[PDB]
């Protein structure tokens, strides 16, 4: 009955049933068996990026869909890697194979299988990048079926399956594309301080497991689902006039001439570091991260959430988006709406 386990974020609520599903026949036979009961269901890698916020009233499956393939292209190694692997040591895998290209998105807790879903991203590198397609199972139907990279619409913590595709689909495996040519990405942070001519993959990858050990908090020792609000993407004018009064303000000028603030940098300046609510804090280390300081229980979460939100939103007039799935108990409901 506990989520406990199934959750970084160390949330304790119960579910009415939680199964492992070792291949995708289980995973399946789970949904099938609890939708026929009239329960809702919901998959989980590592659930390293949900933030329970009640009992569930359905099943969980827990995906274990384990097993990597490697098919060699004169031009790259195509990786067929199942939904339930590991992220990191699969990181770890493909260089210790010398298969790098995925050395900047080291460390990222989670299931391969849900790297497509937020396009997980750190480091300059984004799962677009190197994401040749993603395989699932339509849950309703039994029919596999493949999207391309492109098919997947990935964005910024975004793509297809947190909109059309969420709950038709469980992602049972991703497919990932490593030139044999290696480029590194040495455009973020430290890593600038690296030479692309003589740094290797395991350099690159050091580097990066140094700053985020530095900032980002062990879920073992504290309970978190990292970022816990996106970095918000403001208009071009009100950027100008953000900037003008806090000329510091850590931006990256977007695209189409709007601007992406750093939301740890807008929380820390609202001297929010180390706050907390009942269990619940914002790490010191790293401001957008909120953590399970002491038996926190999510509606610590969820107000600590609306606090940062708030007072955030009162001095820049910038209101933080979560970037956690908060599950109600029938499932996903409006993060923002909740910490409104
Ligand atoms: C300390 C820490 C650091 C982090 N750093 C980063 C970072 O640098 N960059 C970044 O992008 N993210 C980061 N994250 C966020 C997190 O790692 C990602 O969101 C990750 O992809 C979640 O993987 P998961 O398997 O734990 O997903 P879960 O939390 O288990 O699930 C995520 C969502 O996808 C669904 N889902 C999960 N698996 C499947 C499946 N097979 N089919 C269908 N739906 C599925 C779930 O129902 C849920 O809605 C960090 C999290 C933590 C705790
Ligand atoms: C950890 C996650 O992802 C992380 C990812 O690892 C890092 C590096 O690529 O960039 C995002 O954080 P981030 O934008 O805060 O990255 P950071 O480099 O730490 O800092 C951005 C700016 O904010 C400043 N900053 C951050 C926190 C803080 O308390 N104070 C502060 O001033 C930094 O100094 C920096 O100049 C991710 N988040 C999102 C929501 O885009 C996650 O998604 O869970």
């Amino acid at each position: 009955h506990s989520l406990k386990p199934w959750n970084t974020f160390g949330i304790d609520h119960n579910a009415q049933h939680i199964v492992c599903a070792e291949d995708e026949q289980q995973l399946l036979n789970a949904w099938q068996y609890a939708t026929a009961e009239g329960q809702p269901v919901l998959i989980l890698g590592e659930g390293s990026n949900v933030l329970f916020l009640e009992d569930y009233r359905g099943t969980v499956i827990i995906n274990r869909i384990k097993g990597i393939e490697i098919h060699d292209e004169p031009d790259a190694w195509y990786l067929h890697v199942g939904a339930g692997e590991n992220w990191h040591r699969l990181v770890k895998y493909t260089l210790q194979e010398g298969m790098p290209g995925l050395e900047n998105l080291a460390l990222i807790p989670g299931c391969v299988g849900s790297s497509p879903i937020q396009n997980i991203g750190a480091y300059g590198v984004e799962l677009q990048r190197v994401c040749a397609y993603v395989d699932s199972v339509e849950l309703a139907t039994g029919k596999q079926v493949r999207l391309t990279a492109k098919e997947c619409r990935f964005g910024y913590r975004d793509s297809i399956f947190k909109h059309e595709y969420q709950d038709r689909f469980a992602i049972v495996a991703v497919g990932l594309r490593l030139p044999k040519e290696w480029q590194p990405v040495l455009t973020y942070g430290d890593l600038t301080r690296l030479d692309p001519t003589t740094v290797t993959p395991q350099q690159v990858f050091n580097a990066v497991c140094h700053m985020r050990t530095t900032k980002l908090p062990d879920p073992k020792v504290n309970g978190n689902a990292g970022s816990f609000f996106k970095n918000p993407v403001v208009s071009a004018e009100t950027a100008k006039a953000l900037l003008s009064q806090f000329p510091t303000a850590p931006n990256y000028p977007q695209a189409d001439g709007s601007v992406k603030l750093a939301a740890g940098w807008l929380i820390d300046q609202c001297q929010l570091k180390g706050m907390q609510i009942g269990g619940a804090a914002v790490h010191r280390q790293q401001a957008l991260v909120l953590i399970n300081e002491d038996n926190a229980k999510s509606e610590d979460v969820v107000q600590l959430a609306h606090h940062v939100r708030q007072k955030v939103g009162e001095k820049f007039n910038v209101w933080l988006e979560p970037e956690v799935r908060f599950i109600g108990a029938s499932g996903e409901v409006s993060a923002v709406e909740t910490i409104s």
